[PDB]
């Protein structure tokens, strides 16, 4: 048959806003697809609604919620905004209708509201991911740059980790108002760092990395990682021919071929960088989740609720549940749930850098176990004569050029030490 | 009176509105942060004089003009104890803290052996944490006696 | 004068000019092209003009 689903959907001006984003674009592209490829769906098509929000919006944000809710759909869709996510997360708890979370900032740790899946890398993960690669690469001056307070919230586990492990780690914030991290710069060149923790969002990486060309830091001295999941989405050719080993995490997944195929059909589609966005890949998959566990659960009609009133629905419970366990392998990979919260745990990440062919894969970290990845001896022959030579004073057996020691012996080690040329000590004929 | 469950923004408005049909000259907010920030979406929404009871985490990306806090503001507290501790000339700082409220009053100590230095222990509390005894010799084994506390 | 704006291009894009790197330039013509992001990052860099 037909079924519907809430379309979650933030803007600046939300619905005054006449731009259309990107977002929409491969939720729409997503739709079309699964409404053409019969290898899963066995008789049923998807249909859904719009919603232009506008930022930092609850009542309007709650109308269009609970007017959608009346219209009757099976699933609703996470905001970009801190407070309309706590606004939808009320609604689909107070309101029971199954909720998936596509941009993840810290949730209460003692809220009753579970009736929800989050599709996001929990930074519990990428904290064990960056420790990790730390100890691998035997890292130990560290500092970290961010502008948002909400990741700074996220990172904390990080601000925490030399409980874990001893190592320093320099706090640096650059105000939205100026791209300019100038001073910063200034202040860890001269306090002699070449490592940085990198979190910021794209945008931002691109100005501080102009940043960084303006102030020329492009050496062998530096090592960095981008803990921020969107280089691939930037623009980064003019920058491997420095010779510095840029690292990252890629969640997305190009081994298989189909995955890259879906890449580039919405490049192609986008009508336009013009590269792959990680968020439209996740409300991708996370719509594909959705569908798949409609399609292997029984069949459920949706229910009308009230704006004004709670109303229960029997196949929420069960829908929910089944939600609990979904499982299926999306263009970002391996895709776990909890059975108790709906937060992402078990996903491998594509350890790639940056080198003068371009961006390539250095590894793979995985939840399990962490990260996976002269010359002419010249013939010194010598007579036993003390002290020159003498049989040295060792509880050990000796042998070859341990045999002996003494005034010349130890005069010729020092030569070789100064000419670097290694002796073989042979017996006087 | 208008009594509410933690973490509620369906009831909240639903009850908000409600006083708004009844009518007031001014709201008071909620105690929790998500109820209070929902809160604060109703008023903008609805010019009304909102008063926030609580510390909320303000994003400067959101246009907003109706919220009152009481609440000292979090940087005055770090400044304060900034002030504090360098009158005390304490050279060794342990931080202390059970949850990610706070992280404005942190930053800047995090920054003050930047500014004058001071040997500093960040230590986040398991949320969990009752019996806080093996944190605690831990931090025996770590000779740590002048301690800030962030605390409720 | 273009060849050495091409070089400097080029300087950033392998990334080995610095404050390190002391340069000097045969050219009398320095400010024909714009040099503003040269300016940063504290390379030493020297030259004439008439």
């Amino acid at each position: 048959h037909v079924i519907r689903i809430g379309g979650i959907f933030e803007y600046a001006d939300g619905p005054n806003a006449q731009v259309m984003n990107a977002e929409e674009h491969a939720f729409r592209f997503s739709a079309n697809i699964i409404n053409r490829n019969r290898t899963l769906l066995p008789n049923t098509t998807l249909t859904y609604d719009i919603q232009r929000i506008h930022f930092h919006d609850s009542f309007e944000a709650t109308k269009k919620a609970c007017d959608q809710l009346a219209l009757g759909v099976v699933a609703i869709f996470g905001p970009s905004q801190g407070s309309t996510t706590n606004a939808v997360q009320s609604i689909c708890n107070a309101l029971e209708v199954p909720h998936i979370q596509l941009r993840w900032k810290h949730h209460p740790l003692d809220n009753k509201d579970t009736f929800y899946v989050n599709l996001y890398p929990d930074y519990a993960s990428l904290s064990h991911a960056i420790l990790d690669l730390v100890q691998s690469l035997k890292w130990r001056s560290a500092t970290v740059v961010y502008d948002d307070s909400t990741g700074l919230i996220r990172l904390q586990e990080l601000i925490m980790a030399p409980s874990r492990y001893n190592i320093r780690l320099k706090i640096r914030q650059l105000p939205i108002d100026s791209d300019d991290s100038r001073p910063l710069l200034k202040e860890m060149k001269r306090g002699r760092e070449f490592r940085i923790i990198f979190d910021c969002s794209h945008t931002m990486a691109a100005q501080i990395l102009k940043q960084a060309m303006a102030m020329g830091m492009m050496t062998e001295y530096y090592h960095f990682i981008f803990t921020t999941l969107d280089l691939y989405a930037l623009d980064l050719e003019p920058y491997r021919y420095s010779g510095v080993n840029l690292t990252g995490f890629r969640i997305l997944n190009v081994d298989n071929p189909h995955v890259s195929a879906i890449v580039e059909k919405w490049s192609m589609e986008r009508l336009q960088d013009g590269v792959m966005m990680t968020d439209a890949a996740l409300l991708y998959d996370a719509v594909h989740i959705v569908s798949v566990t409609y399609q292997r659960a029984p069949q459920m009609t949706v229910n009308s609720l009230q704006c004004h009133r709670h109303k229960a629905w029997r196949f929420g419970g069960r829908f929910m549940n089944f939600i609990k366990e979904a499982q299926w392998e999306g263009l970002t990979g391996r895709i776990v749930f909890n059975k108790t919260s709906g937060l992402r745990t078990d996903f491998d990440l594509d350890i790639i850098s940056l080198k003068e062919d371009g961006l390539e894969k250095v590894g793979v970290w995985s939840p399990a176990d962490g990260l996976n990845i002269t010359n002419r001896s010249l013939i010194v022959t010598t007579l036993l004569e003390e002290p020159f030579v003498m049989f040295r004073k060792s509880d050990r057996t000796l042998y070859g050029n341990d045999r002996f020691e003494g005034y010349c012996i130890d005069l010729l080690k020092e030569l070789a030490h100064i000419l670097g040329f290694s002796y073989e000590i042979r017996l006087v004929e």
